[PDB]
């Protein structure tokens, strides 16, 4: 599923991401835009052989099991395919674990390089929340 901007903002707010660990909603929408272009089915392979999955591009090196990343962890206790669903619940619940691990949203390279320090509230402007 490719979400609209405000559709995704509303879904993330319903799932408790607004101000989660101090990150306002616009941060999460900005991160999803640049990680996946709002596409739940996005996948991208990393140099080390791991793969990033879904709207927030969560990495099989640490967070999910895809059966093909030897020596990796599965800290969210889910198959990586669950992160491609049109229902964002699994991605949001796993993202909550990632952001709480000590590095905040710096875990998402696109957030650090394209959202951090910008006017992220612009990403939720006009949306009915
Ligand atoms: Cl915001
Ligand atoms: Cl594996
Ligand atoms: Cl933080
Ligand atoms: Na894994």
């Amino acid at each position: 599923k490719v979400f609209g901007r405000c559709e995704l903002a509303a879904a993330m707010k319903r799932h408790g991401l607004d101000n989660y660990r101090g990150y306002s909603l616009g941060n999460w929408v900005c991160a999803a835009k640049f990680e996946s272009n709002f596409n739940t089915q996005a996948t991208n392979r990393n140099t080390d052989g791991s793969t990033d999955y879904g709207i927030l591009q969560i990495n099989s090196r640490w967070w999910c099991n895809d059966g093909r990343t030897p020596g990796s962890r599965n800290l969210c206790n889910i198959p990586c395919s669950a992160l491609l669903s049109s229902d964002i619940t699994a991605s949001v619940n796993c993202a909550k674990k990632i952001v709480s691990d000590g590095n905040g949203m710096n875990a998402w390279v696109a957030w650090r390089n394209r959202c951090k320090g910008t006017d992220v509230q612009a990403w939720i402007r006009g949306c009915r929340l």
